[PDB]
């Protein structure tokens, strides 16, 4: 009985080396990940051409900067409920409605410089600098 249980030890740790050592020799989808943001780079010259071609994102901005007017335009004082209309002339002596426009303004601004480059090199970033054979090596070293 203790030799067939040395053996099956024995054995055991033989599987468990046979599989550390499966876990090192796989790291071939790393490189394809990294390959995928390659690609990503090829739609952002396109991308690169295309606003120069079509003009989308000027007609997007130019949309954006209009929403956010026609939301700083609509007028509290003439709408119901007159009494609370009163409070927008306290907001005269308070600028309210001012830091109200700031802040819309500089929602649109951050928005403004939210587009689909930023989001395409941050991706890429993201891709490029996530790991696994970093993660496979910790796993197979600190786990025995």
């Amino acid at each position: 009985a203790k030799i067939n249980f040395n053996e099956k030890l024995s054995q055991l740790q033989t599987y468990m080396i046979q599989f550390d050592q499966y876990i090192k020799d796989s790291y071939d989808l790393h490189d394809l990940k990294i390959a995928i943001a390659n690609i990503i780079d090829e739609i952002i010259e396109k991308l690169k051409s295309l606003d120069e071609h079509y003009h989308i994102r000027v007609n997007l901005v130019k949309t954006i900067h209009d929403l956010h007017l026609f939301i700083e335009n609509i007028d509290f004082n003439k709408s119901g409920s007159s009494t609370a209309s009163w409070i927008q002339n306290v907001d005269t002596k308070y600028q309210i409605r001012i830091q109200i426009q700031e802040k819309l303004q500089q929602l649109k601004r951050h928005i403004q410089n939210i587009d689909i480059q930023h989001l395409a090199g941050k991706l890429k970033q993201h891709i490029e600098a996530i790991d696994v054979r970093v993660l496979l090596d910790q796993l197979g070293t600190t786990i025995s």
